[PDB]
């Protein structure tokens, strides 16, 4: 209703209309840029010294899952919005706009809060959903085909090269990488650099 839905909400129009210039094309090298976006985040919180594990999962589906153990995105009412950190966050997320369907679940002082979204459309506000001992934030999402028009299918061999670089290039991170969209042949491969 405020100022700030209706420029979150132009945002999402915004993205939506050029998803070219926010992740260089709709193509095969675009859809793998979701999963940089994401993991980006990641890295930059084990940078600043406060997560040191990270796993990429291929749903099924192609749904992708990352999970970090970092803080965990804040929950608390923001001062600009009046609404939750994390809901302020990824409802400007590129990655958000251009999925389907997206999900967070955050565990953080301990507690699991999960918030859902279309095309960075908040589904429901965010809710507890349950308890925690640990902190990170796990995001999975699936890529808008509407968006993505000529695949939605992701590249292990693509994604592994990337997270093994990502590895050597940040020693100390733990990057996993696992495939399981056939249940009954399940890759996966672990990197730590040190
Ligand atoms: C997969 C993933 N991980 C993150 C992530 O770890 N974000 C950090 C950003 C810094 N956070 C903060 N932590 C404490 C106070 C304020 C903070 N902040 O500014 O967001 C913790 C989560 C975002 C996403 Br997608
Ligand atoms: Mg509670
Ligand atoms: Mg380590």
């Amino acid at each position: 209703y405020g100022a700030g839905q209706i420029q979150v909400l132009e945002g999402l129009e915004a993205v939506r209309k050029r998803p070219g210039m926010y992740i260089g094309s709709t193509s095969e090298r675009g859809l793998h840029h979701l999963v940089w976006e994401i993991v980006d985040n990641s890295i930059d919180e084990a940078l600043a010294g406060y997560a040191n594990q990270i796993e990429v999962v291929i749903e099924k589906d192609n749904w992708i899952k990352v999970t970090d153990n970092g803080r965990g995105i804040p929950v608390d009412i923001q001062e600009k919005m009046g609404r939750p950190a994390v809901e302020v966050i990824l409802t400007s997320s590129v990655v958000n706009a251009l999925s389907q369907d997206l999900e967070v679940y955050v565990h953080r002082n301990e507690t699991i809060y999960h918030q859902a979204y279309k095309k960075g459309v908040p589904q429901f506000d965010l809710k507890e959903v349950g308890t925690t001992d640990k902190t990170g934030t796990v995001i999975r999402f699936k890529a808008d085909g509407e968006i993505f028009t000529e695949t939605t299918v992701y590249n292990y061999e693509t994604l592994q090269q990337r997270i093994r670089e990502l590895a050597f290039l940040n020693k100390g991170i733990q990057i996993t990488l696992r495939d399981e969209r056939d249940e009954e042949n399940v890759r996966e491969d672990s990197y730590h650099y040190e």
